[PDB]
C-alpha cells in the first residue's frame, strides 16, 4: 500500500462502472475499494443504486473501504435495500467508516429479518463505539441466533465505559442464560 493513486486506472475503473456486464461493474467497483481513492466516492455512491445487487453490495464494501463521510447518508438508505448481503455489506461499511450518524440506523439494522445482517449491525456497533447503542446491544443477546449474541456481546466490549458497566451489573444480579455468561465474564475481566 501508501500506493500514490494511478489517475488513468481509477478514471479506467470509474468507467468501468458504467459497463453493461454486471461482472465488469462489480470487479470495478471492488478494484475501486482496493485504490481506496476518494475520486471514486460519487461514482460509487451511484452503483450503490445499481439494478444488480451483487454490483450493490460491491458498492457498498468499497465505500466502506475509501471510508469517505459523503458515503455515510447513502449507505444509511443502503441498509434498506431490498437484498440482505446488500444491507449486510452497508453495515459492515457504515462500521468502517465509524461516523455517528450510522448509530441510529444500525440500531434499527439490530432487528433486521436476516441473522447476517443483525451481525453485521452488532460489530458496526462496537466498532463506532457509541455507548448510545448498550441498551439495543443488551438485549440482542437474547437474539435466536447464537452468532448474533456473540457478535454483541463482542460489541459491548468494544465499546466498554461505564454505561456498560453499569449494565453489565444488572445482568449479573438478575440475567440468565448466555446474558449472565456475558456480564459476570465482563465484570470479572474489566476495571
Amino acid at each position: 500500500h501508501h500506493h500514490h493513486t494511478d489517475p488513468e486506472k481509477v478514471e479506467m475503473y470509474i468507467k468501468n462502472l458504467q459497463d453493461d456486464s454486471y461482472y465488469v461493474r462489480r470487479a470495478a467497483a471492488y478494484a475501486l475499494g482496493k485504490i481506496g481513492d476518494e475520486r471514486a466516492v460519487e461514482p460509487l455512491i451511484k452503483a450503490l443504486k445499481d439494478e444488480d445487487a451483487w454490483v450493490r453490495r460491491a458498492a457498498a464494501d468499497a465505500l466502506g473501504q475509501i471510508g469517505d463521510e459523503r458515503a455515510v447518508e447513502p449507505l444509511i438508505k443502503a441498509l434498506k435495500d431490498e437484498d440482505g448481503w446488500v444491507r449486510q455489506s452497508a453495515a459492515v461499511a457504515l462500521g468502517q467508516i465509524g461516523d455517528e450518524r450510522a448509530v441510529e440506523p444500525l440500531i434499527k439494522a439490530l432487528k433486521d429479518e436476516d441473522w447476517f445482517v443483525r451481525i453485521a449491525a452488532a460489530f458496526a456497533l462496537g466498532e463506532i463505539g457509541d455507548e448510545r447503542a448498550v441498551e439495543p446491544l443488551i438485549k440482542a443477546l437474547k437474539d435466536e441466533d447464537g452468532w448474533v449474541r456473540q457478535s454483541a456481546a463482542d460489541a459491548l466490549g468494544e465499546i466498554g465505559g461505564e454505561r456498560v458497566r453499569a449494565a453489565m451489573e444488572k445482568l449479573a444480579e438478575t440475567g440468565t442464560g448466555f446474558a449472565r455468561k456475558v456480564a459476570v465474564n465482563y465484570l470479572e475481566t474489566h476495571k
